[PDB]
């Protein structure tokens, strides 16, 4: 527990929790490949349960990094190809607007305007089919990026079809188990309920509600220890023994499209390191439609990158960022959804000091 790490973390996070009124928080800093943990406050205010290294937090969109990597693993296994048309894995999707929309477009939010959220009205398989069949794109595929759960959520669901495994089974067997993420879940089991923190929205305790493609877009819950391990795995994929998983991690950090100074990966988003903090901080502020330049062909994962992902739910706020070249990373999990810029700012202050 180097004093430098202790000091920068505490000096940065304490003020943050005070200003944002965060009930509880966990932070992990990966320095030279090793993890250091920090916790504050409560996982359950009413029951006075403190946040610990075993507390589970809802990751929200950070879940998309798991989906991107699982998809990458499927490509490495030769089960799917990002160049495959969406209809190859969903024959029922016969509507003409789908011609030319590939799994790559789904995975990177470039299908042409798929909506941010799948309608809360969608509550069945036929309902989901109708939703996608009736969706009218605003742009041709591969021209504009519009962040969307309905886009990467569908990618995740189709990517696992060849395996015959459910999305949860595939995630558990192909990603969580190999990486020893034994306290990371799509559905929190009863055995872990005691560790599942409550999220707080306007002072009320809340957990994420069920929704279509929730598993694929925002369904993961994890501990600060497992997320530290997730960061280490993504920082140094060559240390991973499962060949297709190592390759899937590499594919998820490849640069497929560029918008401004950001590059879109599978789930992960990247910028060249060194980065202009104002670029990532103001850049993380909440989702617009932005034209994209295709990187043809995609650039394999660049070590000198600031790789990150912000995530939230009604009652949680999370952020992950790492720099492969420096063997440095950070994970910030909180049970209150606070402004993205504040998370990025604190994360940059910490990593910049340690770099
Ligand atoms: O996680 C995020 O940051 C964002 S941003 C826009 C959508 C998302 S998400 O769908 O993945 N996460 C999310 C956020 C709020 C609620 Cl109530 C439920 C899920």
């Amino acid at each position: 527990a180097p004093q430098q790490i202790n000091d920068i973390v505490h000096r940065t996070i304490t003020p943050l929790i005070e200003q944002q009124k965060i009930p509880g928080m966990a932070v992990a800093v990966i320095y030279q490949g090793k993890p250091y943990y920090f916790t504050w406050g409560y996982a359950d205010i009413a029951k006075k349960q403190p946040v610990t290294q075993q507390t589970l937090f809802e990751l929200g969109s950070v879940s998309k990094t798991f989906t991107g990597v699982l998809g990458g693993d499927a490509i490495a296994r030769g089960e799917i190809k990002l160049s495959d048309p969406t209809t190859k894995y969903w024959p029922e999707l016969t509507a003409k607007q789908w011609n030319g929309i590939t799994l790559l477009h789904l995975a990177t939010y470039t299908a042409g305007g798929l909506p941010l959220q799948v309608p809360d009205e969608v509550k069945s398989s036929s309902d989901l089919l109708r939703f996608y069949q009736n969706w009218q794109p605003a742009w041709a595929p591969g021209t504009q990026r519009l962040y969307a759960n309905s886009s990467i959520g569908l990618f995740g669901a189709l990517a696992v079809k060849p395996s015959g495994l459910s999305f949860e089974q595939a995630m558990q067997t192909r990603v969580f188990q190999p990486l020893k993420l034994n306290h990371t879940w799509i559905n929190v089991p009863p055995a872990e309920e005691k560790n599942y923190a409550w999220g707080y929205r306007e002072g009320k305790a809340v957990h994420v509600s069920p929704g279509a493609l929730d598993a694929e877009a925002y369904g993961v819950k994890s501990t600060i220890e497992d997320m530290a391990r997730w960061v280490q795995s993504n920082l140094k994929p060559l240390d991973i023994n499962e060949k297709t998983l190592q390759q899937g991690i590499q594919l998820a950090q490849s640069r497929y499209w560029q918008t401004g100074d950001m590059y879109q990966g599978l789930g992960w988003e990247m910028l060249d390191w060194p980065v202009n903090p104002d670029s990532i901080i103001n850049g993380s502020d909440n989702l617009a439609a932005r034209p994209v330049k295709a990187i043809t062909p995609p650039t394999p994962a660049v070590r000198a990158s600031w790789v990150h992902k912000t995530g939230a739910t009604g009652g949680f706020g999370s952020y992950v960022a790492f720099i492969p070249e420096k063997e440095l990373g950070i994970v910030m999990l909180a049970n209150k959804n606070y402004p993205n810029p504040a998370r990025v700012d604190a994360a940059w202050q910490i990593l910049n000091a340690l770099q």
